[PDB]
């Protein structure tokens, strides 16, 4: 069969028609697999929870389990993943609560590798890199394109900007803008991800707009409202820089500097 | 209760209602007490006494041999108590009989995935392990302590009670109790105010608490001199002579 | 001795005295030497060859293609020599064509938990990997190097021999023999004096060596002008020939 027959499979579970299955694997109530997908051995899925099409989900994951969060009280929260993604060897995905957004949620595309960590009501978009041992605390907003490095940590209700990149052990604690680079413990701007805007054809305009608005905000002293209206101009040329400013501007930490 | 799946070793113990999930191994000598669940995917290994009403998740090492190239069976123990969380991938290993001989872990502590709890530690009650903390071996973690997300702390330091790491800290010094530390290395920052609120804390207590913390950490003063200059403080607040107390059992100096 | 829960592989490929834990899976094209024993849990994959008289503990990962965005299904290689210990979780993968299709491992290594040993790391013997310590590619390292609990190490980096990284440490650079590195970024502190003496060297060889520090790293001189001012030590002293020549191959930077 597609489905071992070691695995477990409750009745009301919901299993597109190509769904393998590897032996030893649980795939709990309310767990619903779309077309396509292969679930490795050694892997718990709970639910209520909701995979689409075509991924790939590695031995030793626990992808739907509740989060050890003390007000969590075993309500009916939820788990959205969606199509294209990889998620390897012993990563652990928790669900939503009801104290937030009762749904923990994870886009297309996305690479997720061995023991990374993504926490109740976490929202990843597209495209992204988690390395291993990168853990999202809880709350925590990844937006599309962004990489992060081996053992990077994000602290609960960080946001982390589109394209973004973050070095090895990083520990974060404010927002990251879209498109910049941080680094260390604690994680501090040092430039903006050059490498990524050009393995992602990003035009030569749109970079140095964005290479402007970086001095605007980091460079020149503003306070963080100064320097949103000193980008204006710029994110109503550059939809680039208006994603620049937009992150800056719904950040609730702060920036990292 | 017991799925079929699972393999219980002959002479391992189970109380009633105990639940042991599939493909999970209860060694020798393993004691499961009253109410505690146990998941899928689980190894218990022994001598190792588990208590009640503890939940402990897939994937996790519990009651290992400490790594060694050598295969050193000796029977050591690991004692968890009652009301513990145990979650995904966390290892726990056994004492070693040059120490302890037992690793020791109390009641009501949440031990979040992956973390480890390294040869003759000792965890006492209602304490938060976040994600990746790992305790090398003979650490002790005084009641109500919470280390956040990756904290690595080094062998024979003492964490003590109400104390906070933010994540990724690496302690290499004892942390003195309701202290919050940060960074690698780590260094003392403040009091954790938010836990002494959070636990009710007298305002008076906490107003104390504050300001035994200068009297340590910023008028330059001596150990032998910052205590005797805590003494009367202590006596009044048992919170300050929990304090007191911890800075002056560490032998291998304090987290300034 | 070979668990009937156990998935072995047609092609796998066993040694008479071979033991296999319960859900632990063999797969194709995996080789298993004399003596070599696999717990539960475990996950096989090749093409893969492992020696004798190792021991592979739980929930580990051993022949994994690399998630590497550039691999793309070769048939890369892994080779895992004798006398090794790979503790709960560890992962290692397989090789790539880009570099030298094989991930590679001497004899008598301890690998703690939840350890990575990423694609086309090449490891010699009697190395000790702490807990979650990292390699994240294409990384070397040499005999008898110990790297401490998270040590975390870039891509294409060398570890020399004997070796040490304080825990926590993210290396960047290469890691010359000898010497012992902390933090993050990682930053060398003196010699692994620890292991010299323990591993039998003579007082002279030490005083060699502890000279040969002090004229790469305290003196001002460039890496060209130091490598001359040690070719006679380095003629008299294999020890300090080590030294010199790890510091040579350093490509591209030493870690200060
Ligand atoms: C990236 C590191 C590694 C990954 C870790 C992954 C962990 C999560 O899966 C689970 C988790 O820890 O959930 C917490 C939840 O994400 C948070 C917000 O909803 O709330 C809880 O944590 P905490 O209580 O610390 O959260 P707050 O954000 O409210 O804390 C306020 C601030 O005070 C700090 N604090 C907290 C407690 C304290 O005693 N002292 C403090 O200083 C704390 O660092 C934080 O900055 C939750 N904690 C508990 C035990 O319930
Ligand atoms: C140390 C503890 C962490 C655990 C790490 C273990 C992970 C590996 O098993 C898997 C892995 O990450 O493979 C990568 C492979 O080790 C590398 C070399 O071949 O190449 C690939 O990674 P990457 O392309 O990031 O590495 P490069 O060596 O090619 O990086 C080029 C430089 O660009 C930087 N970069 C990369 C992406 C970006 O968007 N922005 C950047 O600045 C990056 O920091 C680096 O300095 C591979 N990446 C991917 C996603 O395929």
């Amino acid at each position: 069969s597609l489905i071992d027959p070691r695995a477990i499979i409750d009745p009301s579970a919901r299993l597109a028609a190509d769904v393998q299955v590897g032996p030893w694997s649980i795939v709990g109530a309310e767990v619903e697999i779309g077309e396509g997908t292969v679930i490795g051995p050694h892997v718990v899925l709970k639910g209520p929870t909701k995979i689409g099409k075509h991924n790939r989900i590695y031995q030793f994951s626990s992808v739907g389990e509740d989060t050890p969060d003390l007000k969590y009280k075993g309500e009916p929260t939820r788990l959205v993943i969606g199509d294209h993604n990889v998620i390897r060897e012993g990563v652990t995905i928790h669900r939503g609560t009801v104290q937030d957004r009762a749904e923990t949620t994870i886009g297309d595309h996305n690479l997720i590798m061995a023991y990374a960590h993504i926490g109740h009501d976490s929202v990843i978009g597209n495209h992204c890199i988690l390395v291993n041992n990168t853990a999202l605390a809880g709350h925590v907003h990844v937006d599309d394109w962004a990489i992060l490095s081996g053992y990077t940590l994000v602290h609960q209700y960080c946001r982390i900007g589109a394209h973004s990149f973050s070095g090895m052990g990083s520990a974060i604690g404010k927002d990251v803008p879209a498109y910049v680079t941080v680094f260390g413990n604690p994680a501090e701007a040092r430039s903006m991800n050059f490498e990524g805007m050009r393995r992602r054809g990003f035009s030569s305009e749109a970079i140095h707009a964005l290479r402007r608005a970086y001095k605007v905000v980091y460079r020149q002293g503003h306070t963080v409202e100064e320097a949103l209206a000193e980008l204006a101009e710029s994110a109503a040329q550059f939809p680039e820089v208006a994603v620049f400013r937009d992150s800056i501007q719904s950040a609730t930490r702060g920036i990292t500097r």
